[PDB]
Parts: structure tokens; C-alpha cells; sequence
């Protein structure tokens, strides 16, 4: 009937009726393009109540095993046949099947390598894999999670890593991290109508209160890990301050910039995505890279829906703040980016300027089309929030499609959960 | 088999094979998105050899007439029936049919209003329409074209206008403007391996030489109008210097900025697009708006494939030009934008800063979803080449689809032309 459209700024909504009068055919769909949609169902993989039908779990299983053994130079044919063999057996013996650690490792880099929205895929090979497939309880998740955070933070010399938890069996014994990301600040909707901390989190920050968390009502409070294991209920876990490393924001000129008091954690880790490989699916598997300047400087510090600091950084800059055409916004935002850039470098925290990141992507793309002729790429995501055209990737045409293995999104845990 | 991908920067090409292993379904197409493609066939409308099949030319004809009469408050029912009547008759009397001037006027604003890539659609109502449907020869095109340029330039107070030429009959009597745009500089691939003027034009600039134009080998030479009428051959016409208004580039601080000697015409007019309305199609119909700062400042002055001036504007700024991470590119580009902005304002030439343009679009979108529930919008095009996230439209989800009436692209004239 109609498509819903969200404006993540005003968070307003709209119902598109008009698109029905869509003439004939478009560039990919029968007249209609939803590439501008944030979370399309096409990239999600939701809940379940029963296991995974053998007539599928098996075809996909075989496919992966081929991709796998058909990888390393000089194939181990007997093993390729051998595995396929044991695989089938195991499948037709318990329904699902288990992966060999070398497979997981393969799966994860491939999946990562297949993330159309990632721009640092040139590193797809150097990835740490933590096998937690035999985890049992919430307390054990929380333990591996700490292990992870500690490993990737490496005191500023960030390291990409992923810690794979228990795969999905039937669908009622899922392991899920309820948070959006490993480390993330909390946002309270304080009295005076204002909002402190991270306007983004708001909702989640509440659930943490409802599940019993102590809101230290501040501007940079690292939210608690809300872990649910085996399909049980989520148990709240606060993170060891000692583990969350942060950079303090200071400009290389304007000395009044530290007066703003801003800071930000140095570890970007996606917590709620889902890995799909060989017709198997792990609903819990956090992975992390490292920041790219403008993420913090332009998205987190300068968004109507986040910390929102653009104007004030301008006022303390002179700029005719009340006259759009003056380009004060353009000037301000740029210095803020020098700040975040300056700061991490000073305090020694692996970070990357958007200009060198784009160049690095292009390289990777080359090797990737040369390597396997193709490279999934969502333009809307790979081009920086600022200075787009001044970058290589902006002028680069690209095709976006889901392959496999692959990393998917998934319905918010609290929405679909049996609170026994 | 495979899809071609172009990188409009290096102009390099690639063949995407991989997309075939596309899992299942995507956000719009059966796993595959080409929204990042510049000129997809979906938005083009090409050549013909025979008239337009009555079983179509008629259904579409009726559809438009309904949209039309179903527009103005308090319908002229008898006329709505009356027209539909005369329309049918005329159609079943000569094949195609003619539009009433009020229809063209309607058609054009609707078409414009339906341009998913236009960001100034909030002006869709104030548009000047010039009826040239009875033009006959090249010399007559060249005349209306001058008329047009003169009208829209209005000595700096730019005015949106469109001059509709002879519709399409069979397909061998097409009227086409061969240039990409009314006013555009020429690019010569000079001796020393360098390139002067506009690297973009290059190819076309040659054809103008081959059709007998005198290359004044400079940095800002307005190309000649290459007009072909009735399906004949293109005749070259130089433009009256007196008509092409230009702004001289000068910074409000760095006084050495005029030393660069840069300038740019104040009239943006698309020349080669095709209007489709009521199953009719006019292959020649130039329309114009007015510039939006960053078009000149970021796309034309700062592109590996255009004038390319970013570095030098930085060197004369101090900036550590050889260290990407220094953000000199970000700083430089911004001042250049102050320049182009400063300059037009000074010299009194209707221009618009990208920040107020986005705000203005959002408004329009609101009225548009409220008006007819929907608004075709190509995100990739509506979000500025710089300071994207600092704008409203970046966070706005949107649907892109072709409606009608509508403005289409079309195969380069010289590619498909009988040179008798
Ligand atoms: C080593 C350095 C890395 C860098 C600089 C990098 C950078 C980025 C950036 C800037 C984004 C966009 C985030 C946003 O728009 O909010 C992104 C997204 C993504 N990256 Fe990477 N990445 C790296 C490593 C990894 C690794 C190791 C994986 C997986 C194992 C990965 C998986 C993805 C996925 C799935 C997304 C999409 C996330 C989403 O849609 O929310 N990245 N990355
Ligand atoms: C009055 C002020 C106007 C402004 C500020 C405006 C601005 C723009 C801008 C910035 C673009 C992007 C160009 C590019 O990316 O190279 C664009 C595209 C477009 N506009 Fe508008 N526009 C205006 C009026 C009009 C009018 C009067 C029409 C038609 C009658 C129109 C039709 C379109 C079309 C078809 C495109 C797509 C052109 C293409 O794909 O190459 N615009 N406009
Ligand atoms: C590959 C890519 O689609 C291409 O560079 C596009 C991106 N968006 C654009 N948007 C606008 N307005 N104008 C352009 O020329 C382009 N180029
Ligand atoms: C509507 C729109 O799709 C949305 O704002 C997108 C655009 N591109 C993005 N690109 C990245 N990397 N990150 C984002 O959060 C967004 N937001
Ligand atoms: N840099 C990144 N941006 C977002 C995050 C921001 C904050 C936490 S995760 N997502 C990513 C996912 C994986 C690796 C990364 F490096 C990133
Ligand atoms: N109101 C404000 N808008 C800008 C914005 C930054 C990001 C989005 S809007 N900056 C500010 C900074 C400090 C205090 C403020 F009140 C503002
Ligand atoms: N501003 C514009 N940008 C491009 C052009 C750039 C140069 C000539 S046309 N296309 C448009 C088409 C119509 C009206 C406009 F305003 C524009
Ligand atoms: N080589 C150059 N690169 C930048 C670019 C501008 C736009 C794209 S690259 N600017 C320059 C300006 C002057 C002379 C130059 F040689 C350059
Ligand atoms: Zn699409």
C-alpha cells in the first residue's frame, strides 16, 4: 500500500503513496528505489521458532564448504570431499552442523569483506577471531566481551577483532547483545526539556534503568552491557571503567577548545549484527575496527540528534553564526575535525582521516574487482559526511548486493522477546 | 552477463561479474542496486524510426488530459470531456496530437516537479515557458536560444525558463541541441600534455573543431551552439559574447585570490534533455535555473576532471599541502566556496548557498507529500558535494522513481546520426 520514510534528524515520518504511479521499470526494481533507506528488510535476518529446514541448511552448507576448500592455493581435494562428507553426515544426524575454527576465520573475513557499507575493508585479512561458540551463560558472555574490549583497545594501538558466540539452533535459544555497540554513552532526557549525553541512545538508556542500572546523569556515561544468553532473559552488566579508553578533545590552536570538555571512546565495535555463513546464523557476534575522524567530529559532535556542538564551536570562532550564507557551519565543523584528529594522534590512538580512508578504499576496490570481479558497495555509505566530492569514492560508480557469508541486521531484541 | 562501472574521476572502467552470486532479494531489485549509476537506461529515452503506436500514444494521451483537467480547482467537466474528445479525434486523424499552451505550461512544471535529481523544485511554479513548437530551421533555433539566454540572465537577476521546440513526429525529424548545456567552456588538450579550459568538454570541443569552429585556445572560452533541426545536420553557431554574463572570482580576504584570474558564467541551463508528456516527446527543450554555490566552487573548480585548483588555493594559504591528514583540502575548498559566494553577491548575480538550498528543499518535500503524498528524490544527487551531514537532506530517507510528465536523458546525438 504505502512505504514509510523516516527523517533521522527530526525523526519525522511520511507515507509515500505517489510511487504507485511509477511508470514502468527503473535501474534495478520495477520503478522504485529504496537505496536511501537505512534499515531495509533486505539486509535484515530476523527471529525463528523452529530449526532450519534441511533442504536448505544442506544446500547452503555444501556451497560454503566449496567456497572454503576452493580457496587456499593447491586444494586438499580428499579433504574437500572428506569434509563435505562428514558435513552431510553430521547434518543428517542432528539437523545443524558445526564449523571448524579455520572455517569461522574464513567466514568472518569473507562476511566482513562482503559488507557493502564498510570502507576499511582493505584490512579484511588482519582480523582476530575469538571462538566463544561454547559459551553458556550471561556471565560468560560478559567475560569474553571484556576480553575482547581489552584485546582490541591494546592501549591505543587498536586491533580489529570479532568474538563469535553460540550459533543459532532452533530459534528460542538465541544469544543476543542488546546494546547497539560495545561502548556507547547514555542519553537522559533531563528536566528543563533539554537532553544530556547522547540523544541517540535515549530509548535504550531507559531500558537500562528498567533493568536496574544506576544513571550517573552525566555527559559521557558508558552504557551497561545488556546480555541475554541461551534465550534466557537479559542480565545487566556494567563495564570496567579501566577497560574503556577515551580521548580528550583539544584543538591545536584555539586553546579554549578543551574548555568545552568534550571527549570520546577510542573503540568502535558493532554489537548487534548477525553473521550468516553456510546456511548457519550466529545472532550474537560483536566485531570492531577503529575510528575514521569525521565519524566523531561530524556525525557524533555535529548532529541535531547527538551531542550537537556546531554553533558554539563557531561563536567562539567569531563567525556570523546567524547568517547561513556565511559558511560558518562549514568552517566550524572543519576545525572540530582537526580537534578529533589532533587529539587521537597526540594521545596515541589509532585513527584515520577521511581523505586517506577513501584513497585506501579505492585501492582495495581495484584488488577486489581484479581478485573476484566485483565488490559490493553502498555509495550512500562509503562517501564521507563532509568533503564528499573532494574524495575519490564519490565519483566511483558501484553496485550494491548481498552475498554470503554476510553480516545482517536484526529486529531489536526487546521488541520480540518472551520475558518469562 | 556483466555490468559496466565507470569512475568519472579516473574515467576508468570495470566489469562486475560477482553480482550474479547475489543471494536472493534486495531493497528494490532481485538482489542488485544500480542507484549509484550516473546515466542508467531507465532514465533515458532514445531514438526512433517510426511514429508512436496509437494503442499507446492514445492511452497516455488520455491519462495526461485527465491529470490536467483534474488539476485546476472547480473542473471544467464539459471541456474535460470536450478536450478528451477533440484529442481522440485529432489522434485518430494524424497519429500524434498537439498540446494547448496551457497544457505545455502544465506539463513542464509537472515534469520539472518530477525531477528526482533537482533540489530547487520549491520553485516549480515560477517558470517561464517559451513556445517554439513551430520552429523550422537551425537559424530559428539559434534565435530562440538567444532570446532565452537573454530572458533568464536578466542582467544577474536570473529567471527560470524553458523553451520547448518541435515535438517528435516519426523519429527522423528530430530537433536536437548537441551541446550538453547552453553555456559551457571549451577544453583543449594542449601540447605539453596538460589540458586547458574544461577537461570535461574535451570530446565535444573537438567536434566543434571538426564542424568548423575557431578554437581561441583559452581558459574560459564559451563553446558554440551546435544545432540540428528537423532531422537535418547540425549547424554551428557561436554565442553573442554580449549575452553570456560572467562573474569574476575574488575572495573577501585573500586579495591574491583574484590573482588566480578565475571566473564563471552565471547561467546554468540544461540543453540536451527530453520532455515526455501525454505519450508525446520533445527531444529538444532547454531549461534553466540558477547556480547553487558548491556547484562551481566544489565540482567545477575542485575536480581532478575539471579546472582542478584545490592544491594551489591551499599553497597560497600556508597549509601543509603534502600531508593529507592536515585537512588542508577541507580548509581550501571552503574558502573557494566563500569566493564564489562572495563574488556573485558582490557583482549582483542570483546565487544560493548549499545550506539554505537544502533547508528550502525539505520545506518543498513537506508540501509535496502533503500535496500528493510522495516526492521522487535521488538522495545521491540532492545531498551537497561538501558538508553533507551538516545539511537536513542527508538524514532524510527518500524514494526514487520515474513518473510523468518527466524529463529524460538521451543518447548522444553524434553517436546515432545520419550524416547525409
Ligand atoms: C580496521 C578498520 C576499520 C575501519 C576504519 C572501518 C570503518 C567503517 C566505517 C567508517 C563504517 C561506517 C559506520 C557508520 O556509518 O556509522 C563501517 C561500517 C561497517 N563495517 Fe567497517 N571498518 C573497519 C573494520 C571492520 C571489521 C573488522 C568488520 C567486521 C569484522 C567491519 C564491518 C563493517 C560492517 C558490517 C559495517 C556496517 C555497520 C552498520 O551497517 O552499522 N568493519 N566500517
Ligand atoms: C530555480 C532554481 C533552480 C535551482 C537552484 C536548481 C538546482 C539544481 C541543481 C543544483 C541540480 C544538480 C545539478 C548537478 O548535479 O550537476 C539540478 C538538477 C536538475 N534540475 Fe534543477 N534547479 C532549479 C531549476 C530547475 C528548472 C526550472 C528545471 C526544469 C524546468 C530543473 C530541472 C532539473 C533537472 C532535470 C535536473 C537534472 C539535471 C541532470 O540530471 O543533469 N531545475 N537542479
Ligand atoms: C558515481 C556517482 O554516481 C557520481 O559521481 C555522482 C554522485 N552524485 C552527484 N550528484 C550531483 N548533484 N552531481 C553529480 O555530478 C554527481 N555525481
Ligand atoms: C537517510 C539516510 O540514508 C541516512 O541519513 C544515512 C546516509 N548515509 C550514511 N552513511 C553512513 N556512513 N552513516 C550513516 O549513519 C548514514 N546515514
Ligand atoms: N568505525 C566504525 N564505525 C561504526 C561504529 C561507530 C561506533 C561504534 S561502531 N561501525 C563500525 C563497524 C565496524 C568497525 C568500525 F571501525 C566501525
Ligand atoms: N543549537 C545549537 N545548534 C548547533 C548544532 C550542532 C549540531 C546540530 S545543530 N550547535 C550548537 C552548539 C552549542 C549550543 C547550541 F545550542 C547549538
Ligand atoms: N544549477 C543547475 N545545475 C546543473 C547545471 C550546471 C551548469 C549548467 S546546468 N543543472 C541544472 C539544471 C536546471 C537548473 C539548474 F539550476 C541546474
Ligand atoms: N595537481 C593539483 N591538484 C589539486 C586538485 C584540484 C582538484 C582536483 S586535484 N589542485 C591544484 C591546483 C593548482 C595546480 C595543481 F597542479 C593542482
Ligand atoms: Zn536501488
Amino acid at each position: 500500500q504505502y512505504v514509510r520514510i523516516k527523517n533521522w534528524g527530526s525523526g519525522e515520518i511520511l507515507h509515500d503513496t505517489l510511487h504507485h504511479k511509477a511508470t514502468s521499470d527503473f535501474t534495478c526494481k520495477s520503478k522504485s528505489c529504496l537505496g536511501s533507506i537505512m534499515n531495509p528488510k533486505s539486509l535484515t535476518r530476523g527471529p525463528r521458532d523452529k530449526p532450519t529446514p534441511l533442504e536448505e541448511l544442506l544446500p547452503h552448507a555444501i556451497e560454503f564448504i566449496n567456497q572454503y576448500y576452493g580457496s587456499f592455493k593447491e586444494a586438499k581435494i580428499e579433504e574437500h570431499l572428506a569434509r563435505l562428507e562428514a558435513v552431510t553426515k553430521e547434518i543428517e544426524t542432528t539437523g545443524t552442523y558445526q564449523l571448524t575454527l579455520d572455517e569461522l576465520i574464513f567466514a568472518t573475513k569473507m562476511a566482513w569483506r562482503n559488507a557493502p557499507r564498510c570502507i576499511g575493508r582493505i584490512q579484511w585479512s588482519n582480523l582476530q577471531v575469538f571462538d566463544a561458540r561454547n559459551c553458556s551463560t550471561a556471565q560468560e558472555m560478559f567475560q569474553h566481551i571484556c576480553r575482547h574490549i581489552l584485546y582490541a583497545t591494546n592501549n591505543g594501538n587498536i586491533r580489529s577483532a570479532i568474538t563469535v558466540f553460540p550459533q543459532r539452533s532452533d530459534g528460542k535459544h538465541d544469544f543476543r547483545l542488546w546494546n547497539s555497540q560495545l561502548i556507547r554513552y547514555a542519553g537522559y532526557q533531563m528536566p528543563d526539556g533539554t537532553i544530556r549525553g547522547d540523544a541517540a541512545t535515549l530509548e535504550f538508556t531507559q531500558l537500562c534503568i528498567d533493568l536496574g542500572w544506576k544513571p550517573r546523569y552525566g555527559r559521557f556515561d558508558v552504557l551497561p552491557l545488556v546480555l541475554q544468553a541461551d534465550g534466557q532473559d537479559p542480565e545487566v552488566f556494567e563495564i570496567p571503567p579501566d577497560l574503556v579508553l577515551e580521548v580528550t578533545m583539544e584543538h591545536p590552536k584555539y586553546e579554549w577548545f578543551q574548555e568545552l570538555g568534550l571527549k570520546w571512546y577510542a573503540l568502535p565495535a558493532v554489537a548487534n549484527m548477525l553473521l550468516e555463513v553456510g546456511g548457519l546464523e550466529f545472532p550474537a557476534c560483536p566485531f570492531n575496527g577503529w575510528y575514521m575522524g569525521t565519524e566523531i567530529g561530524v556525525r557524533d559532535f555535529c548532529d541535531t540528534q547527538r551531542y550537537n556542538i556546531l554553533e558554539e564551536v563557531g561563536r567562539r570562532m567569531g563567525l556570523e553564526t546567524h547568517t547561513l550564507a556565511s559558511l560558518w557551519k562549514d568552517r566550524a565543523v572543519t576545525e572540530i575535525n582537526v580537534a578529533v584528529l589532533h587529539s587521537f594522534q597526540k594521545q596515541n590512538v589509532t585513527i584515520m582521516d577521511h581523505h586517506t580512508a577513501s584513497e585506501s578504499f579505492m585501492k582495495h576496490m581495484q584488488n577486489e574487482y581484479r581478485a573476484r570481479g566485483g565488490c559490493p558497495a553502498d555509495w550512500i555509505w562509503l562517501v564521507p559526511p563532509v568533503s564528499g566530492s573532494i574524495t575519490p569514492v564519490f565519483h566511483q560508480e558501484m553496485l550494491n548486493y548481498v552475498l554470503s557469508p554476510f553480516y545482517y541486521y536484526q529486529i531489536e531484541p526487546w521488541k520480540t522477546h518472551i520475558w518469562q
